[PDB]
């Protein structure tokens, strides 16, 4: 866990508690905390990259599958 986030670069703009180019995942895990499906959705948009839900920066894409996904949101949203 953690370790993770780095060999991907993720907080190149993400941040648990620092907003900065990117919503803090721990601001996305509450807002995504009162869930169920948080898991599909964020890895959709994992494996897409993009944006529109918090800003307009596209979001460079990534090479993660879906298993690898799933603990994204699911390392994501644990996070508060
Ligand atoms: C800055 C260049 C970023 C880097 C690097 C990464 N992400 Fe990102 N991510 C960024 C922004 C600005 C946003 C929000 C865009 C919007 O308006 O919606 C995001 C969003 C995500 C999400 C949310 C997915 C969703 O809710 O649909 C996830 C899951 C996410 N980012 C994952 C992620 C991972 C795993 C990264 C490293 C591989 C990563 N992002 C890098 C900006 C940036």
């Amino acid at each position: 866990n953690e370790q993770l986030a780095k060999q991907k670069g993720c907080m190149a703009c993400h941040d648990l508690k620092a907003k900065k180019v990117g919503p803090a995942y721990a601001d996305v895990a509450k807002k995504y905390a009162g869930r169920k499906d948080a898991v599909d959705y964020l890895a959709g948009k994992i494996k897409k990259g993009g944006s529109g839900v918090w800003g307009s920066v596209p979001m460079p894409p990534q090479n993660v599958t879906d298993a690898e996904a799933k603990q994204l949101a699911q390392w994501i949203l644990s996070i508060k």
